[PDB]
């Protein structure tokens, strides 16, 4: 707030690259929430004229607050923009497994052999014997190269563990 002038040489420097925010901000400065609606959608292309993808929002119900602020704001849409994608965040994940699988191993070298099979399904079964429990190591095989690893053991069926 000096100088017309002095004004715009003195906001053109790095600040500039955060000034990006207050761009938008333009589009919902007072709103009557507070919040950022769908309009956040349109504000891409509004500023930025781009032809962004509408998976973009499909992760949006999923979860697009990644920074704790329980909204998306202007710049948390460009960034997310991306996080549509293939990523970790969309509540149940597989990773669970892995943690369930591994925290087992009885000889704790990230493998499960018919032994190894045989126990964790021993853990909840049905008046089965363990002559057929052994099948599982080997059944289960995405490769048929006789082994079952984190990626073979939920691969199974969700179901025979």
């Amino acid at each position: 707030m000096d100088d017309i002038y002095k004004a715009a040489v003195e906001q053109l420097t790095e600040e500039q690259k955060n000034e990006f925010k207050a761009a938008f901000d333009i589009f919902v400065l007072g709103a009557e929430d507070g919040s950022i609606s769908t309009k956040e959608l349109g504000k891409v292309m509004r500023m930025l004229g781009q032809n962004p993808t509408p998976e973009e929002l499909q992760e949006m119900i999923d979860e697009v607050d990644e920074d704790g602020s329980g909204t998306v704001d202007f710049d948390e849409f460009l960034v997310m923009m991306v996080r549509s994608m293939k990523d970790d965040s969309k509540g149940k994940s597989e990773e669970e497994l892995s943690d369930l699988f591994r925290m087992w191993d009885k000889n704790a070298d990230g493998y499960i052999d018919l032994d190894e099979l045989k126990i964790m399904l021993q853990a909840t079964g049905e008046t089965i014997t363990e002559d057929d429990i052994e099948e599982l190591m080997k059944d289960g095989d995405k490769n048929n190269d006789g082994r079952i690893d984190y990626d073979e053991f939920l691969e199974f069926m969700k179901g025979v563990e």
